[PDB]
């Protein structure tokens, strides 16, 4: 061989578990979800946050 | 590595616990909830405020 | 950091304890409640006013 | 801050103690109450008028 | 402010002491009361007319 | 500036006191009200006509 | 403007005193009232017819 | 316009004095009244038939 | 700087207190409100007119 | 142009007095009305058939 | 054209005097009526069957 | 320019008083109205036909 | 041309009286109708099947 | 052709008399009907099952 | 074929005679029926249980 | 297979013979029955308790 | 040119009264209309077929 | 944690032992009870006042 | 793993045994129950308070 | 293989037996149920809590 | 051949009987169903879970 | 030729009865259908699976 193997580390660290990008994604889910809930009063929509957390955790496991 | 780690602090402070944004969100919940209650007279809708407070507190705990 | 901290004061004063907005909300509750009472003759509906007053007072305490 | 403080006076005067709106509300209570009494012959329903008067007086005291 | 003060006069005259509406209300009380009396033979029901007259007179005193 | 002041007259005359439009509105109130009364036998609904007349008269006073 | 004044006549004649529409309304009141009376045996309900006649006559007086 | 004047005749004949509809109404009064009398043994209820006949005759006089 | 300051006057006069536009807005509120009331018979809807008047008056105060 | 005058005949015959369409409409009224009557036992609903017949006859008179 | 005249026969036969549909309607009236009678013990409700039979017979006479 | 004046006649005749188009519009109102009435049993909906006739007559008066 | 006349037969046979397509349409009506009936318990909805059968039979008669 | 005739058999067998689909439909009627009966205690609702059975049997007869 | 025949067994066993679903249905009938009886003291309502048992037994016989 | 057989035990134990739910039901019968007896002094109403006990015992026997 | 007059015949025959194209159009209307009716159960939608037939007949009259 | 603990005091004071709300409740019990007694002459109904007093006192003890 | 375990404490404390929310619920039960009792004079309705207390205590035991 | 098998554990733990999500669901059932009971005074509604507990326990058994 | 046969196994295992995807689907049904039940209190909605289980089991049988 | 006849076999096998592609299509229908059902709770949507199976089977018969 993979002629670009050397690039895997930084990329994986910049889009990975404790990255700035994942923090921004969780913040966005929190804000957008609470705004949707305030507008519609559909309590189930708050589970969105849970979903995103799980999806980003488990999902990052498949990134090799 | 995280090539954007240095950006975590300000972002987290601007969308975080004692931020202007969270204050605006709580104000919005209060106003919208009391307006819904005045229109429909459904007392349970006022619990919306509680929900939002809890959701923003606990939720911000998962923002690393 | 909070890059928008400077905006907290005016916002809090315009949607806060002795604001024009809260006065309008209490007026709306009074009018709508007395209209509901005239139509239905359900005396309990007048407690709506009390509820709104309490909800706006206590609620504004959680706005930091 | 209260960026809309200047609007408090006219609003309070148009929905306040000696306003056209309160006169209309008392007239409506009188007419609707006497119609209910003529139909059902329930004398207690006439106390509705008293209630409305009291509710609009005391209630307007909490409008600051 | 009272931005609608100019409307008080006609309204008060159309739902007031010597109005067509009050005449219709007294007529309705008379007819409905005499019909109830013919059906049930409860003499006390005729006092309904008295009540309505008093209620409309005294009541209109509180309309300012 | 008022660059459209010249348009005030005709508009005010076409939606004003003795206009075709106001005649149509009063006719509609009469027909709809008598139909509601025939269906439900709620005599109070006929006061709708009175209300509309008053509302269109007093209301047109605020049209400057 | 009154740019639609020319339309007043036919409209007023088609929904007016001796119109087909008013005839249909009186017929409907007669039929519905006698059906209600046959079902409930409440003699007062027959006064509905009187009411409708009066309401359509006097009411049409206010149509200018 | 009266743009629907031409429709008055048939309508008036189909809901009028010697119509099928009036025959059905009188039949219904007879049957329902005799059934009520058989159940309750209140002789006065039979006067219902008289009432209906009178009401349909006199009433049809006001249909122009 | 304000390179467009010279434009403030006419604009403010064409959308301001005694403008043709505000007259049209009040007319629209009157017509739409009375139509809603005729359809639904919800008396509170007529307060819409009051609201609009107040909102346009107080609101125009904040236009500098 | 009237550049489409030639089309009047067939259209008028296909939606007119003795058309297949009017037969279907009367059949629909009969079926729907008897179904409503079976469900609710409201005898007056059967007059629907009469109404439809009259409405289609008189109405077709205004189709020129 | 009447461009759909050819369709009259089958339609009239499928919703007509001796059709499967009319049989189903009479069966439904019988079952629903006897169920209502068992529940309420109101003997008059059984006349429903008679009504339906008459209504379907006479009614089908007007289907041309 | 009026460089198209010559076109006024045919247009006015093809969309005018005794045109094929107006006939189609009245037919459509009749059919749609009777279908709505069969479905909902709201007798007032039949007045739609009257409205359309009046609206097309008076309206065509303003077409110059 | 008619330069495509030769295509009429197969088309008419594939969308015609005893075609696979018409069988699928009748099956769909049966399934959808019984599902609607199970959900709503509105017996009249089952007549949908009858309608579809009639509509496809008579309708196919006009396909030349 | 009928260019799709060969498809009739399997379709008819998969939505036909002894199919999995019809079994599911009867099961659904049984469950939904007994649930409705438990909630409302309206015994007549159980006849729904009978109706569905009949409707699916007779109906499948018209599927050719 | 019936392209879905293989699915009949499990479905029939999961909604059939000795299934978890039927047990839940009988439990629900027992609880709801005894609650209705405690509230209304109508002994006949307890026969509901019998009905449900019979309906589920006999009904499941028609599930092929 | 019965794909949900494994769920039978806990359900049956939670709504069964010695469950918290049955205890609550018997308590409710006792309280409601003694309250009815205190109000009406109808001694037979106390047999309600017996009925409920029997109904819950025998009934639970049919829960398989 | 008319240098293309010779082409009028075949074109008119291929898109004309008894053409393959018109047959396809009527088939499409039948299928689409019955599908819409099965989905929505709006009986009026079936009149679409009538409309199309009329529109194609009368319309083809204006094709010279 | 209890994120809303700070709100307990005012709420408890506004709906508590010596509150305006409890005063209104006792007044309502007194008026309604004496009106019931005047109508029915059932002396026991006056014990209602006692009940309410006790219920509000003891009940407020369980409010923590 | 439970990726949201850390959130259990505050939530449980904000909706738990000695929370502001439970206090509000008990207050609401007290007020609504005493209002129902004043209106209906059904003493048993006061047991509602007991029920709510028990339900909130025992119920909170199952919150893990 | 199942290319996503590794994700089963955390997901199952975050939506499983002792998760934060299930705690929130039980809390929601408790609050909503007690609010419904306070409003309607239907004691059976409190069994909702039981149902939810059972449904979440047994249901989680089928999650493999 | 089938030039892509080699891909069948992994696909079938990743969307098949004991896959992560099917687990997520069952979890989603459980959560959404219990949320719907808490909101609407319609017990039948809980059968959704059963349906999904059956549908995914039987359905996966047809995946070859 | 047919200069490309030799290509028919592999193509037909790769998009044919037991191909990887058809397996993927059935899987997609199953997943999408169960997701739609979980969201909307419309049981009829599950028949989608049946439809797809039938459509792919019968349809592949016409591929020569
Ligand atoms: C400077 C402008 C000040 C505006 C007036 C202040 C409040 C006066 C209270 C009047 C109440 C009666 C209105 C009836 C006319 C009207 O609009 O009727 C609309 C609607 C009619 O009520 P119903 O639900 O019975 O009617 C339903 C349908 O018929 C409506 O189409 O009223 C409501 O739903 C009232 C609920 C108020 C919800 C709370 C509002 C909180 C915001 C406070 C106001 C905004 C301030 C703006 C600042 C610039
Ligand atoms: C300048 C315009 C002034 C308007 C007149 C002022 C009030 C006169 C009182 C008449 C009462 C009788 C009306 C019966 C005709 C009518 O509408 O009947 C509608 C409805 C009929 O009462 P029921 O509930 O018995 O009937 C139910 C159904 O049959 C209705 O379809 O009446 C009410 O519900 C009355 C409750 C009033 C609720 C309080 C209203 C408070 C607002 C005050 C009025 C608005 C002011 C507008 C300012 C621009
Ligand atoms: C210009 C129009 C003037 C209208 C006539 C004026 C009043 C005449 C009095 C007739 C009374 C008998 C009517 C029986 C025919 C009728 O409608 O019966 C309906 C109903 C029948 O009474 P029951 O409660 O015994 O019957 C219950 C059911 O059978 C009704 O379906 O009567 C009442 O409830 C009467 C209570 C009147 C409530 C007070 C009304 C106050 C408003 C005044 C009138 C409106 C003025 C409109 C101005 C444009
Ligand atoms: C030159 C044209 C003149 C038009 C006639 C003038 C008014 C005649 C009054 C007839 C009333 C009965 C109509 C029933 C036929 C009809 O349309 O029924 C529709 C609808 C049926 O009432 P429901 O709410 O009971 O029915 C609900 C549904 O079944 C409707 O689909 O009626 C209304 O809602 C009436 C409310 C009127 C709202 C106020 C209207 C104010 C505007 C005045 C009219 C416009 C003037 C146009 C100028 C060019
Ligand atoms: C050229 C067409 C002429 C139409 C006939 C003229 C009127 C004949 C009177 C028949 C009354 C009995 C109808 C029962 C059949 C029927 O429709 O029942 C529907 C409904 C049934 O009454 P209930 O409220 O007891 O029933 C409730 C439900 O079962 C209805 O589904 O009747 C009414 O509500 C009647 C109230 C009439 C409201 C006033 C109507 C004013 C408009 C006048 C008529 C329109 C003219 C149209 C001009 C083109
Ligand atoms: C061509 C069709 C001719 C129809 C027959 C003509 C009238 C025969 C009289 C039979 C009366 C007994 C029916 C009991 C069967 C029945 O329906 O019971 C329903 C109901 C039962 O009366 P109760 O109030 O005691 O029962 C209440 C509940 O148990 C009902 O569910 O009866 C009435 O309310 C009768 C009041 C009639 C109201 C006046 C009707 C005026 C319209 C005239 C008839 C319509 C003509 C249609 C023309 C196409
Ligand atoms: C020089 C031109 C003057 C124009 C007339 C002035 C206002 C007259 C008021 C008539 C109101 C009734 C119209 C019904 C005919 C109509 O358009 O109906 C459309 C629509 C129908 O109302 P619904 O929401 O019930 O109907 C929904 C759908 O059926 C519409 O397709 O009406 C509205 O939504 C009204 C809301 C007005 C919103 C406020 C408008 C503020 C702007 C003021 C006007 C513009 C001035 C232009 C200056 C050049
Ligand atoms: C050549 C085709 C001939 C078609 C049959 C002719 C009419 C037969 C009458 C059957 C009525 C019962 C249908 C129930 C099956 C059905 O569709 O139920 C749908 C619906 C169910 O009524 P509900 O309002 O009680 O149900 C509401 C919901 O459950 C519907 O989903 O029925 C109606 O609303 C009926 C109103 C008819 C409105 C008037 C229609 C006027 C047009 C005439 C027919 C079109 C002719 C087409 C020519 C090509
Ligand atoms: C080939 C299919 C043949 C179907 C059977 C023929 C009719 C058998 C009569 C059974 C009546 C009892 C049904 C109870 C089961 C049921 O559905 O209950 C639903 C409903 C329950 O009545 P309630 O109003 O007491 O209940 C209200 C609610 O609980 C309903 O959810 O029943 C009715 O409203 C009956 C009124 C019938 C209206 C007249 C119908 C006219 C159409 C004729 C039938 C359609 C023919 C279709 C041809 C393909
Ligand atoms: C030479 C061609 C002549 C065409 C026939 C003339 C009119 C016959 C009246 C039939 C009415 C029933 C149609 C139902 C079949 C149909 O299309 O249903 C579509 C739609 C269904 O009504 P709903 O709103 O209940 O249904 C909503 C959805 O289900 C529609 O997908 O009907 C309407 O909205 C009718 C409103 C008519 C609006 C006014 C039209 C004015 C124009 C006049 C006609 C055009 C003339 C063309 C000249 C070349
Ligand atoms: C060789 C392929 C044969 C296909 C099967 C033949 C028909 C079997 C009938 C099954 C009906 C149930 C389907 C539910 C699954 C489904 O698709 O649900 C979709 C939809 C769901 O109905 P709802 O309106 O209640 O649902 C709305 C939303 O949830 C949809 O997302 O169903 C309909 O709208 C049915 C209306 C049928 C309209 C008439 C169709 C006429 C065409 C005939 C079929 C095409 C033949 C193709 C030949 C190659
Ligand atoms: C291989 C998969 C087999 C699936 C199971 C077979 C049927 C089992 C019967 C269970 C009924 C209870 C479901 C409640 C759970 C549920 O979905 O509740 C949804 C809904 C809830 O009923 P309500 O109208 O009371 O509720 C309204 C709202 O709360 C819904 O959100 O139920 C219905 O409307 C039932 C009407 C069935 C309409 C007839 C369906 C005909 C199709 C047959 C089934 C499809 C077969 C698919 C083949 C692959
Ligand atoms: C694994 C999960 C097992 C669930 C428990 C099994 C059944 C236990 C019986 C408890 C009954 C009392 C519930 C009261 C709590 C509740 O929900 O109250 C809601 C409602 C309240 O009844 P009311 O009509 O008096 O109340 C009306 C309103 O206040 C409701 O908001 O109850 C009913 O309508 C009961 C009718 C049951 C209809 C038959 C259901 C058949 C399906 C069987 C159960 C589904 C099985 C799911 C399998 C996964």
């Amino acid at each position: 061989t993979d002629l670009l193997a050397g690039g895997k580390d930084d990329v994986k660290a910049t889009f990975g578990a404790d990255s700035f990008v994942m923090m921004c994604i969780i913040i966005a889910e929190l804000i957008v979800g609470v705004a949707m809930y305030i507008r519609t009063k559909n309590l189930l929509i708050l589970l969105g946050l849970v979903v995103v957390i799980v999806f980003t955790t488990v999902g990052l496991t498949f990134i090799k």
